[PDB]
């Protein structure tokens, strides 16, 4: 049984904090069942675990990659991810074939479906002698897309799916769907740094692409969404993007002049020397230039 | 015997996702999870097992992170701490003081848990700090404080709530601050990959306060210990605020080690002050500027003393 990361980590805390097993029994929790849980044996109940994190004064958020369970799907995706990274492709293609069989015989699970698509997509993108076909990707893509369209709630993995779908680019990107996914995901407070990083990059890229497209109604739609996106006080990068978005709206609606844009852009270009290495600096600068050019064209061509 | 764990939020949230994703209860049974136990769980009845939950997050394609605050049970301790916090915030102090007295009784009769101990100290400390009509005495805060400190001295792993405890103990200031202990706690906590913005927010504020206080104290060996700690603290590329505090620490280092002069501080400070117009509202801008002012003055006193 795989919840071993969690049990091992709880063990590490308990022992590091000098808490003897008897305390668990004094609180209504079988030290035996707990021990069997640490190993690879029997099954703990959530209420037991909650009593344990209160005993050990653990914040549950604190448990990070320890809250994720180590199922066949999760382990498979871990292997395939590192394999693809290190470019050891014989492994990646064999993990794919194995998982294809497992999935086709397994009970239905959205996680399994999503990981299945992920494996096919990354194979198609990175293994130059891949067996997986465009057609297999598209059929599975359309199943996931159909569920997304008919759904009323979205989670972070639906956003990852859309990002991956844009990179695969075998079918046009569902922009309207991106709006709905962003809205449902950002209804809750995101506390996963990894999720925040995905959401931020998607929003920055979405606004940049909207601008270069010079489609004003769409740019305004993206800006209106960015207006509702909540940014923490300490998230200076996102604060700055919010300020850029604000200044862009004024320019688009004729309520700011390009001389003011120019002053603002120069301030930014100076300030990012504090925060960014040189390559990131020039990439950012280039983004500002292309945005400036797009706006010049929009306002010249009315 | 064991205490009741209120878990309807978790069940209601899993319900929300399942229904929002068009997953019929039948699918849970195809995957090894008793739909009947699950429904009993969504209600106010029986206890779900960890393995059932794991299967459910795979069915629903959930990142377990995505729940976090629903994975926490509404225990007497959790509800009490939530209540007391918001009561203290809105300055409605009749509430806070009665939550305190109740919890003290509950804690004194309860079985032992470090969590209960920590919340107990949090409540006494915030009463004493914020309720100008508090019943809580110094001596009680001190007794409990010393129990928690003793456990901290004897431990070899620390968690984020130990850090919160140290920040709060410095604020209470009824006893000297254990600076060596703060170094060990920061070290142990930052051994993990902290993935939670909430913990990151507490750690960042502690180390910023730690460096500001070190400078204000003008005690150079201590300051140098804090700067080398800062130098080793890892921050993501997109954490611009922390990028900047690392650079501030770096510049302070150079002036103290005679590899840059006060003029270099002044140039750097003005560049920062121009940049923070982009990131900070006026109030945060002025607070930040004031911190740079007090740092500069301290640096000038140190350099005219040595």
């Amino acid at each position: 049984m795989e919840y071993r990361p969690l049990g091992e980590e709880i063990e590490r805390i308990r022992k590091g904090k000098n808490i003897p097993l008897r305390v668990f029994d004094e609180n209504g929790v079988s030290s035996r069942s707990y021990q069997r849980f640490v190993q690879g044996n029997s099954e703990l109940r959530i209420s037991d675990l909650a009593i344990i994190v209160e005993i050990l004064s653990i914040s549950p958020m604190e448990m990070t990659e320890k809250l994720t369970p180590m199922s066949k799907t999760v382990l498979a995706k871990e292997q395939f991810n590192q394999a693809i990274f290190s470019k050891n492709f014989q492994e990646s293609s064999r993990i794919v074939a194995d998982y294809r069989a497992y999935y086709e015989k397994s009970s239905f699970a959205l996680g399994k479906q999503e990981v299945m698509y992920s494996m096919l997509a990354l194979e198609y993108l990175f293994n130059p002698q891949t067996v997986v076909t465009k057609e297999e990707i598209i059929a599975l893509e359309n199943q996931i897309l159909e569920r997304l369209i008919n759904a009323d709630v979205y989670t972070i993995f639906n956003l990852k799916f859309l990002a991956l779908q844009k990179n695969v680019g075998l079918q046009p990107f569902p922009t309207s769907l991106l709006f709905r996914v962003l809205q449902s995901v950002n209804e809750r407070e995101i506390i996963d740094i990894r999720s925040l990083e995905i959401i931020e990059q998607v929003i920055i890229d979405f606004l940049f692409a909207a601008i270069v497209s010079q489609n004003v109604p769409h740019i305004l739609h993206v800006l209106s969404m960015f207006k509702e996106y909540e940014v923490g006080e300490n998230n200076w990068r996102m604060i700055l993007w919010k300020k850029i978005a604000e200044k862009i709206e004024m320019i688009l609606t004729n309520e700011e002049i390009f001389a003011d844009w120019s002053i603002f852009k120069e301030q930014i270009l100076l300030s990012i020397t504090l925060f960014l290495p040189k390559a990131k600096q020039e990439f950012f600068a280039g983004q500002l230039e292309k945005i400036e050019d797009s706006l010049k064209e929009i306002k010249e061509n009315g």
